[PDB]
């Protein structure tokens, strides 16, 4: 395993004010992000608080694994989980767009949220 | 059910004409290059990427495509392949598709969209591809 390194690998390829500005946009609009709209915050912050050390980070992978096995145990469609993902990436994209940060940093800021969430569901998918 | 087409054609609406084509082209010119293995555990992925990157705009084609994704899922399900191996494939796909786009001299705003389009495209296919 040590999908922790793996995780750092994809994290170390992102500049600092992006990491900060993406983190800071998850921790703000933290509670404003839980979306239910069709016919929780600690999570976003957990994933988007991203650091270096592999105690304060590991619990993130072990937690993700936990929270899938929750979802599967009670038997809920994974494509429902991955859709939630989507609307999340989406709302996060929308939140990124409406900033006055250069499109260059947006460019990273986009891959940074997209990789994370998908990584999440990947490892959340057990 | 059926409005899986509705959603896709709408999302495809959140994007400009060139980006769409740029991305279509991107996948298309490198369809033969992108089935790329570089790791450890255990011409098809061309027309898949192409099917799923034919920026298609027709409830008809969409349905079949949609349903294609569905059928692809079920096959992967019978053999009993872990969902998190496929999402992984999927992650590698857009990751290299990301990179391809980066190394193209486009307008970084054009670029942003280009990113969103490839991201949501695969993930949407992936979402549908789910049945097990
Ligand atoms: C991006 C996708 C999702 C994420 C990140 C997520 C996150 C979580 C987390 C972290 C928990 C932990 C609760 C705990 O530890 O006590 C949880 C529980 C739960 N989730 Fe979600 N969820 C997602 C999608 C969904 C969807 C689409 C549904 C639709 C019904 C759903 C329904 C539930 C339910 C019913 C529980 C209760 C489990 C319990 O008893 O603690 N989840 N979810
Ligand atoms: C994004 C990821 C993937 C996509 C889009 C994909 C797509 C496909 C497609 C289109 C087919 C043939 C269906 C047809 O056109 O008739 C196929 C077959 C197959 N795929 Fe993949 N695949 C993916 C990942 C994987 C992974 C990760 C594995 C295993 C680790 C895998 C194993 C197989 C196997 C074993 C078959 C043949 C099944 C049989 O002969 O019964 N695929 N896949």
């Amino acid at each position: 395993e040590q999908q922790a390194a793996e995780w750092k690998l994809l994290l170390g390829q992102f500049p600092a004010p992006v990491v900060a500005q993406i983190r800071e946009l998850a921790t703000t609009h933290q509670s404003e992000l839980p979306g239910y709209f069709y016919e929780l915050r600690q999570w976003i912050v957990s994933v988007f608080s991203m650091s270096d050390d592999d105690a304060a980070l590991q619990a993130l992978i072990a937690q993700q694994k936990q929270i899938g096995e929750i979802h599967a145990r009670i038997k809920i469609p994974i494509h429902l989980v991955l859709r939630g993902a989507r609307h999340l990436r989406e709302r996060l994209f929308v939140l990124l767009r409406q900033r006055p940060l250069d499109p260059e940093h947006k460019l990273f800021g986009q891959r940074l949220i997209s990789e994370t969430v998908d990584l999440a569901m990947e490892i959340m998918s057990r």
